[PDB]
């Protein structure tokens, strides 16, 4: 039993996508502690029209007050667990729409989507159903945890400065004001929860999300929502060409997935600082490859994710929580399945599993 991976495959009409809606969001603090509201949510909060154009530091408080999440702590789902737990009477769809559902985490998806032209990275992702509910969560590889471990002081500083553009962009209170001079902490997060469907399947998934934009006409979220980006400042066809090609087809199937329609890129130049600002539309991303001989194809993307849900569903047959079927995949081959039961790759902890049972 396998999956295949080609765009040629999955290159039909575009599936049935079911316009997302939030049914509620949570807060991680400062201390990683879970928050059912949402206190972490920050507020889109450009530089004054009027004004001089940026000139952002992504570089300014690095390291000193950097305060980075420890990635040695595996979360898996249990985050979204909880706010599942905490609002599994009151749910949206009716009686045992739960059980009909995909439970995942918005990135999970976005590397579903883009695997059919993913060249370099590869991925696992276990499975378990349990009370006809189908969770999936990542597993990270042998060659993804190595990379890791051995990230370079580079990646390192990029990522900070992802995070310190979203300082520079955002501020704490609708209208208010952005402030550069505070911690970057990375156990901070505002994460929306949403409801879709992806052909036949129900899906419920959540997401970071970097701001609300107070200036949006439709304030309903998700279409309130702003994704935050940096990239580095182009100046050939040919260095905007390939960043067509490659980084907005990911920045598309983030934000695509749950419905944040505006994707904010500060580029950056090799000085470190952000001197222009420009906004890419989600729905308007593809433009910029519709007739690319070497585009993606947002078709493609769906069509293969709606399959790999089908191969999933009709491969993992068993209701049980302590039971894992382990999709892997690597670039030029087909998704594969390995069975496992209990420790390490069981993921459902069991005060989830308790209560859900009760
Ligand atoms: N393989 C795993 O263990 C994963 C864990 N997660 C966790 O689940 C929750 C949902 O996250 P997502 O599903 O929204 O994740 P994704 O879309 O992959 O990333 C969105 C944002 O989430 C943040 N983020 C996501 N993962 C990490 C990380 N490992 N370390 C630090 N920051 C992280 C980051 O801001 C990132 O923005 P950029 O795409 O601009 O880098 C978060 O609390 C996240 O920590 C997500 C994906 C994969
Ligand atoms: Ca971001």
């Amino acid at each position: 039993p396998s999956l295949r991976t080609q765009p040629s495959l999955y290159s039909g009409p575009f599936p049935f996508y079911r316009r997302p809606s939030e049914l509620g969001c949570f807060s991680l603090d400062a201390q990683r502690q879970y928050h059912g509201d949402a206190r972490a949510l920050r507020y889109y909060s450009p530089p004054p029209i009027n004004g001089p154009g940026p000139d952002f530091d992504l570089r300014d408080g690095y390291p000193d007050r950097y305060q980075p999440r420890d990635e040695e702590v595996q979360e898996r789902l249990d985050h979204l667990l909880r706010w599942v737990l905490e609002h599994r009477n009151q749910l949206e769809g009716g009686p045992g729409w739960l059980a009909g559902a995909t439970v995942t985490w918005r990135g999970h998806l976005t590397k579903l989507l883009t695997t059919p032209y993913e060249r370099q990275e590869g991925w696992q992702l276990a499975a378990s159903r349990f009370q006809g509910t189908l969770y999936l969560s990542e597993v990270e590889t042998p060659a993804a945890r190595a990379q890791r471990l051995a990230r370079p002081p580079l990646l390192r500083e990029l990522m900070y400065m992802g995070y310190k553009f979203e300082q520079y962009m955002c501020a704490d209170k609708p209208g208010g004001s952005p402030d550069p001079s505070g911690e970057v902490n990375t156990n901070v997060a505002y994460c929306s929860v949403l409801r879709s469907r992806l052909g036949n399947h129900p899906l419920l998934f959540s997401g970071e999300v970097d701001c609300l934009n107070p200036q949006a006409p439709c304030t309903q979220p998700p279409s309130c929502y702003v994704e935050l980006k940096t990239s580095k400042e182009m100046h050939s066809p040919g260095q905007w060409r390939s960043f067509y090609r490659h980084k907005l087809l990911k920045w598309w199937a983030q934000s695509f997935l749950p419905g944040v329609p505006h994707v904010v890129a500060g580029f950056r130049n090799p000085e470190g600082f952000v001197c222009s600002l420009k906004t890419f539309p989600t729905m308007e991303m593809f433009e910029n490859v519709r007739n690319d001989r070497e585009g993606w194809n947002p078709s493609v993307c769906m069509n293969f994710c709606a399959a790999f849900l089908s191969f999933a569903q009709s491969t993992v047959v068993q209701d049980d929580p302590r039971l894992v079927h382990l999709f892997s995949w690597e670039p030029g081959g087909p998704v594969t399945v390995s069975v496992h039961r209990d420790a390490p790759y069981a993921f459902l902890p069991s005060w989830y599993v308790e209560t859900m049972t009760q």
